[PDB]
């Protein structure tokens, strides 16, 4: 439906399943600080998106 950075239509092609949201295909986003994220990888702690940065050095 609605992604966490815009708010435009995810939906099949244009979207990546994070969870229990989508973002959009291009603008994919840490929940966090909010690096632009892609399909490098993604990463869920808790409640909230990881990116790829944070995830791998909050975390290790
Ligand atoms: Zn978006
Ligand atoms: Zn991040």
């Amino acid at each position: 439906n609605k992604c966490g950075a815009c708010g435009r239509t995810v939906y099949h092609a244009e979207e990546v399943q994070c969870d229990g949201r989508s973002f959009h295909r291009c603008c994919f986003l840490c929940m966090v600080c909010r690096k632009n994220l892609d399909s490098t990888t993604v990463a869920i702690h808790d409640a909230e998106v990881y990116c790829k940065s944070c995830y791998g050095k909050k975390y290790g």
